């Protein structure tokens, strides 16, 4: 019934706001600088990063930029994990299976997210306090320069598709559970779930954009993007793990790379 598939959507935004501090409305009111809901300071130079830390709470500035995107990241697993469990039947899988869908999913969930702090211009950073300009990350030093890039690029796409986080909670939710992933011991009883929030995730996007024609097919194309850009990522950081070898990673983001 479709009452069954609106309690699941429900459920499903419940946890979403219970799990992720920065949604992607409180976001939207922060940048767009209308609704002074507390508005960012904002860091766009070298000489600007200084009054980011007088200001808000936070080795060469390119490195310490990464290092401290590289921390807001296991934050953001920490937060996506929590999520997970919440997906009926998730913490019912075989726990093998539960690490790997972990393993291969939290980037592209990541990046999928981070797209709600973005607009073309910038990012927040520091739970909104911040805002980060991308040219002043296009500037960094050349191992550090392009590596934020390409997610504006696709955040830029993806912004267009105008969704709400209770069209995300359902759409991460469905990334989470793919089936798709290489070592899965237990394909069907991931694949069935899926299923059923795929169609949590269609009728969801009919009732909240009726007028926006095929959305819902049009989602699922941008998880080509999705993939697209953790792969270049990963050859991204292994880069950086040869071109300073004094530079640490913390451990939580070495497991989701087993590369190849
Ligand atoms: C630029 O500042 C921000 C602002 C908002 C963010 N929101 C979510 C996730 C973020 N972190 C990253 O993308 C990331 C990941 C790795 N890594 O996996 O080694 C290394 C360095 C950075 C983030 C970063
Ligand atoms: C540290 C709070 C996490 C939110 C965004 C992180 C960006 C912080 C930074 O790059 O300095």
């Amino acid at each position: 019934e479709s009452a069954d598939l609106r309690a699941l959507a429900k459920h499903l935004y419940d946890s979403y706001i219970k799990s992720f501090p920065l949604t992607k409305a409180k976001a939207r009111a922060i940048l767009t600088g209308k609704t002074t809901d507390k508005s960012p300071f904002v860091i766009y130079d070298m000489n600007s990063l200084m009054m980011g830390e007088d200001k808000i709470k936070f080795k060469e500035v390119a490195i310490r930029i990464f290092q401290g995107c590289q921390f807001r990241s296991v934050e953001a697993v920490q937060e996506i994990t929590e999520y997970a469990k919440s997906i009926p039947g998730f913490v019912n899988l075989d726990l093998n299976d539960q690490v790997t869908l972990l393993k291969y999913g939290v980037h592209e969930i990541i990046y999928t997210m981070l797209a709600s702090l973005m607009n073309k211009d910038g990012v927040l950073i520091s739970e909104g306090q911040g805002f980060m300009t991308r040219e002043f990350l296009k500037s960094l030093r050349k191992p550090f320069g392009d590596f934020m890039e390409p997610k504006f690029e696709f955040a830029v796409k993806f912004n267009a598709l105008e969704l709400d986080d209770s069209d995300l909670a359902i759409f991460i939710a469905v990334i989470i559970l793919s089936g798709d992933r290489p070592g899965l011991l237990n394909v069907k009883p991931i694949e069935d779930i899926q299923d059923n929030l795929l169609q949590a995730l269609e009728l969801q996007l009919k009732l909240n954009h009726p007028e926006s024609s095929q959305l819902f097919a049009k989602l699922l194309q941008k998880m080509t993007d999705l993939r697209q850009i953790v792969t270049e990522h990963v050859q991204l950081l292994q880069v950086i793990k040869k071109t300073e070898t004094d530079m640490s990673l913390h451990p939580l983001l070495q497991e989701i790379y087993k590369d190849l």
